[PDB]
């Protein structure tokens, strides 16, 4: 076999949030996402789509350094105009096994 390599060029704006679920060691899951989404719709789309309460699930957001960034005032903040990061750590409190 081969191998694929199609380069597209299209400069897109979307960071690399690196979701790590806990339930894993190292869960590599660096989702391209818009950073135009808030908190505040990321809960109630899945709210609406599951009917849940996502209280259990907390979102770690670390930064390189070893910090919680959120501090909750980003809920409604865009947030590639807040901080300069390719990829924020996302180490997700899934406290409901």
């Amino acid at each position: 076999m081969g191998h694929h390599h199609h380069h597209h060029s299209h400069g897109d704006d979307s960071v690399h949030l690196h979701i790590t679920h806990a339930n894993l060691k190292s869960f590599s899951a660096d989702a391209r996402f818009s950073p135009q989404m808030s908190v505040e719709a990321v809960k109630e789309k899945l709210w609406k789509k599951c009917g849940t309460s996502v209280n259990s699930m907390a979102l770690e957001l670390y930064d390189d350094s070893g910090s919680k960034v959120a501090v909750l005032s980003d809920d409604s903040r865009p947030l590639g105009f807040f901080s300069p990061f390719d990829g924020f750590r996302l180490h997700i409190i899934d406290l409901d096994p």
